[PDB]
């Protein structure tokens, strides 16, 4: 069998985003896939890194090193409940899939949150162990992400460069990190000045694509793939 | 006379972080200008972008679109305090220092909410209104950054690539985007396993590079300088 994880990051549901996310779920459960959706924004998602993500500490220490205490804490199973939740579907999952508008040429800082909290120290790599020695080695991920500009605005020539480009700290950085292949990207540009007509198509895509994902090769995610 | 802002984004006042900050106000505040600094997590500000951004009734209560009201309720005068707060700071700054540390291969997600909520249509931007014709064109702004990763790991031959690589979404899809003129980054590497003298060394260098930091040229924030 395989699972699937949906990251999702939009506060509407009838938006663009909600539509491809639902269109996942639909496709992947047809196929009998296992399929979970974190709905960052339903679930009120804690963005922030603070004290309050390791639990159980009767004194605070004098100088709070929120790297050092949650490298223990994973160790000592005390993160906060919503991290562990999302660490056990990680865990389980062999494809994730983020979903979200692209906001200042990345994430939303709630789904920034989610990859800042969740993929801690021990868990999703250990220093060593990152990269193809990351820990989350054997998963699969992939972006699937909406933007505001238009396809030739987001290339080498266009005023807000290759979508390549942007994509580095995310794949490479983020995901490759903790040893993840690197499915392509599903980028859906500028839906909202898409004709009705190309925007059902855009979603379709999705749906289609999702079909055959499972024979999908991931991407080289090398500088040379974000970069050449 | 000139103003700054700092964007400060670590948890803890004893950090080396929180030692850049301050030599800078000390720096700074010494030559006479102004300066103010954003603690954001003591300000416990919310990164999450949601429908508490506007203030009183929204344009659309049946169906969310955070862009559609977050530019009208900027026009109406109707965006949450904190927002408006910072935007104060903002539009009367020379120069807008972020100091944070690298959290995967970007900005603390405290900050990147900054980032998202803050920086709205209408006030960094409009269309047209963006990249040198931003509306906060005609100010400076500079990424003061420390990481975990020594500067050999950011070589283009280092296990994480070139540093200017990641850089790319701040300093050109945010920072050049709402106008700024881009300084050379503050790169602090690897303070963790430096010496306590080297370590002193880092944040005298950040010192002396604020001395005349009025004196420096931007860099050409390009995707050749980036990626070339
Ligand atoms: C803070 C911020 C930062 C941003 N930064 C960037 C950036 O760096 N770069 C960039 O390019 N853009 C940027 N944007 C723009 C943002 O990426 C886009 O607005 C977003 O991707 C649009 O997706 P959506 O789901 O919100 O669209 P929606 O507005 O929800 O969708 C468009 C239309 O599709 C319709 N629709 C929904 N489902 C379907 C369906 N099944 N079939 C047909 N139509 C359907 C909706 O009803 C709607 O009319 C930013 C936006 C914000 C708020
Ligand atoms: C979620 C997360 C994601 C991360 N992602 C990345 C990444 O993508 N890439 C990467 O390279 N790193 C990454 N890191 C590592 C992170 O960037 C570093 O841990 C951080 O930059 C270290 O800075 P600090 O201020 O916390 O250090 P500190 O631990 O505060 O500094 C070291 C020491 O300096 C001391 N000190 C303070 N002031 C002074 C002074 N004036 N003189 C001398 N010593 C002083 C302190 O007391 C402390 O003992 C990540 C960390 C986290 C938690
Ligand atoms: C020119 C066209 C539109 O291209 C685009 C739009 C947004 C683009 C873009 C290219 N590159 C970047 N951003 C950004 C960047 C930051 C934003 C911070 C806040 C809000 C934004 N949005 C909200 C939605 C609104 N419709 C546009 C501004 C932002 N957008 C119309 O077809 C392409
Ligand atoms: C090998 C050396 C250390 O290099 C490094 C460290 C971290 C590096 C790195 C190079 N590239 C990336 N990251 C990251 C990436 C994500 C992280 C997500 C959560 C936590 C992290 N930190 C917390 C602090 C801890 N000391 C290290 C891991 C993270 N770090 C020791 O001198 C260089
Ligand atoms: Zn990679
Ligand atoms: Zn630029």
């Amino acid at each position: 069998g395989k699972k699937v994880l949906i990251v999702y990051a939009h506060q509407e549901p009838k938006s663009f985003n909600g539509s491809l996310k639902n269109v996942a779920v639909d496709e992947l459960s047809r196929q009998g896939c296992t399929v979970t959706v974190s709905d960052l924004y339903a679930m009120n998602l804690e963005p922030r890194a603070t004290d309050k993500d390791i639990t159980g500490t009767l004194s605070n220490p004098e100088v709070f090193n929120y790297g050092v205490e949650t490298h223990e804490a994973y160790k000592q199973r005390s993160l906060a409940s919503d991290i562990t939740d999302e660490q056990k579907k990680v865990r389980e999952a062999d494809l994730v899939i983020f979903q979200f508008p692209l906001y200042w040429f990345s994430v939303p800082a709630i789904l920034k949150g989610w990859m800042d909290r969740v993929l801690c120290q021990g868990f999703a790599f250990d220093i060593p162990g990152f990269y193809d020695s990351g820990l989350l080695q054997g998963k699969l991920a992939l972006l699937s992400v909406t933007t505001g500009g238009t396809a030739e605005m987001y290339t080498k020539t266009g005023v807000n460069g290759d979508s390549r480009y942007f994509l580095w700290p995310l794949q490479h950085g983020t995901l490759h990190f903790c040893g993840f292949k690197v499915l392509a990207p599903q980028i859906s540009f500028a839906p909202e000045i898409a004709s009705e007509e190309e925007r059902k198509g855009m979603v379709a895509a999705w749906s289609q694509r999702l079909q055959t994902i499972w024979k999908e090769e991931p991407i080289p995610c090398t500088a040379h793939w974000h970069f050449g």
